């Protein structure tokens, strides 16, 4: 019978969570170096995502297997941040092992990680300040999205991915009363192509719908008519019912029918924009009724599909068929097609060159792998200006907003005179192993680089001056880009505090109160 005893039964957890974080310390930052990874398929792909290296390696421990939720709660809610979560983490981890040698027990020790992770969380509220300048903000929105991207996934910095993603966020905000949904950007990603193929889309990408590839396919002018009566008979997996006079009256019903069809052309003809969308769908036996007479439509439309144009021209939506006027109708600048991969297939691009209202990423790759990590370059870069432009809420992290955490905890470690306070104290210095490992991977002395920004931290209450990540030796967060969202830097605490109260959880069945000593 093989047992492990104090320390070792938890070093199998503190081995664990050291062989990721040396992973993770070096991926921190604009700064940090990307990793690459064959799969088993002999598929190569870069990636700086936690996430993606944590999901993509083989598990062998149950450390690995808990990470990867660890950092797929970060990217799923803030986005960046899937390896800052891992790091910290981890040295809570690291800290607790010589909060055992000071005959702490184990479970106490996991109760002031807890106790110090909620002040470390609510402190960031008062932490940055709320004031923010366009102009002064788009430039490290900028600088955001290309360290993003170029740093992390591409080696050679999209210039079109990196711009777009920070001008169609801002210049839609502009039109949107100051904020920005889900649906004025769009990062559109197909495999078949290269990785070199980006495309700047003023609007949208939509897909042709066709019931059969027998019809005509007709392309016009730019004009959508974007509808919500029925222009075609709506079928929503049920059936009609008949109510005619006579057998005379049920003929002509038939013909009414076929009437419909011919009237509602030409309402329509006549106004223009002869592509209709539509949310009803039917069957393909009134669809080729529509296109026999070269008359496009798109059935069975969902929700944020027929808004999603209708936001980018910025026009209205038609209710009812007897109702036309050019108010309702979308306003697009240019219309047309865009290849799909090389050889697969052709995608419709409504472009609008009067309001950008919807601005579209395009980018190509020849791998999934790739495809998906450069959808998550702009992920990340997307969700911070986002957060950022809704809201004030900023958090310059990277040093300045850890330290000033780790203070406040160790504040509450000297009031609190009870056992858990040396358990806070390592959560304060655990605070502290981000800035450390975004100069551990420079070539700067981490501990010399570290020692003006705590100097700094007792000068002065909630700082925005931490250390540099673009190894200029400058201790900024303003001057050196770096910026985070206020919630993001609160996620990462919250999660990697939760890491640490369910591994020094060692065997108690019952969940306890943090009894007393």
């Amino acid at each position: 019978k093989s047992r492990l005893m104090g320390l070792e039964a938890l070093k199998s957890h503190i081995m664990a969570a050291k062989a990721v974080a040396n992973t993770m310390r070096t991926s921190l930052g604009p700064n940090g170096l990307d990793k690459m990874m064959v799969d088993k398929d002999g598929d190569v792909t870069v990636t700086n995502d936690g996430a993606t290296i944590l999901s993509m390696m083989d598990v062998d421990h149950q450390i690995a297997k808990l990470m990867v939720e660890l950092s797929k709660s970060q990217d799923d809610e803030i986005g960046d941040g899937t390896t800052g979560v891992v790091v910290l983490a981890g040295a809570l981890l690291e800290e607790a092992e010589q909060l055992l040698d000071r005959g702490i027990h184990p479970i106490r020790i996991a109760d002031g990680y807890e106790q110090a992770a909620r002040v470390a969380i609510e402190h960031l509220d008062k932490i940055s300040d709320s004031v923010l300048v366009d102009i002064k903000d788009t430039e490290p929105l900028i600088q955001t999205a290309k360290t993003t991207l170029g740093s992390k996934v591409v080696n050679s910095c999209h210039r079109q991915m990196a711009e777009i993603a920070v001008n169609a966020v801002l210049t839609v905000a502009d039109m949107e009363r100051r904020d920005v949904d889900f649906e004025l950007i769009k990062v559109e990603g197909k495999v078949g192509g290269r990785l070199e193929d980006t495309k700047l889309i003023k609007g949208v990408i939509v897909d042709k719908d066709f019931s059969h590839p027998q019809m005509p396919k007709k392309v016009e002018d730019a004009k959508i008519a974007i509808l919500t009566c029925p222009f075609e008979p709506p079928k929503p997996k049920t059936k009609h019912k008949l109510d005619v006079t006579s057998v005379e009256d049920y003929k002509a019903l038939q013909k009414y029918e076929k009437e419909k069809f011919e009237e509602m052309i030409q309402q329509i003809k006549e106004t223009g924009a002869n592509l209709a969308i539509c949310q009803w769908g039917f069957d393909d036996e009134a669809n080729h009724l529509l296109l026999q007479n070269n008359l496009p439509a798109v059935r069975w439309v969902g929700g944020p599909e027929i808004e999603l144009i209708a936001i980018a021209t910025g026009g209205r939506i038609v209710p009812r068929f007897s109702e036309l006027t050019a108010e309702k109708l979308g306003f697009a600048g240019l219309v047309q097609e865009i290849s799909f991969g090389t050889t697969k297939d052709k995608m419709l691009v409504i472009e609008q060159c009067k309001n950008s209202r919807a601005v579209t990423i395009f980018i190509r790759g020849g791998n999934k792998m790739i495809i998906e990590e450069a959808k998550r370059s702009l992920h990340d870069a997307l969700c911070v200006i986002r957060n950022l432009i809704r809201d004030n809420r900023v958090v310059y992290g990277g040093g300045a907003a850890e330290i000033s955490c780790a203070l406040a905890v160790s504040q509450e470690a000297d009031k609190c005179p009870t056992l858990e306070q040396y358990a806070m104290r390592a959560f304060a210095d655990a605070l502290e192993v981000i800035p450390m490992a975004l100069s551990e991977n420079s070539g700067m002395n981490p501990i010399q680089t570290m020692t003006e920004v705590r100097a700094r931290q007792v000068k002065e209450m909630n700082p925005a001056l931490g250390i540099d990540c673009l190894h200029k030796g400058t201790n900024d967060m303003k001057q050196q880009h770096v910026i985070e969202t206020l919630i993001g830097k609160k996620q990462q605490i919250s999660l990697a505090t939760q890491m640490v109260r369910m591994i020094l959880k060692i065997d108690d069945i019952r969940k306890p109160g943090e009894s007393e000593e």
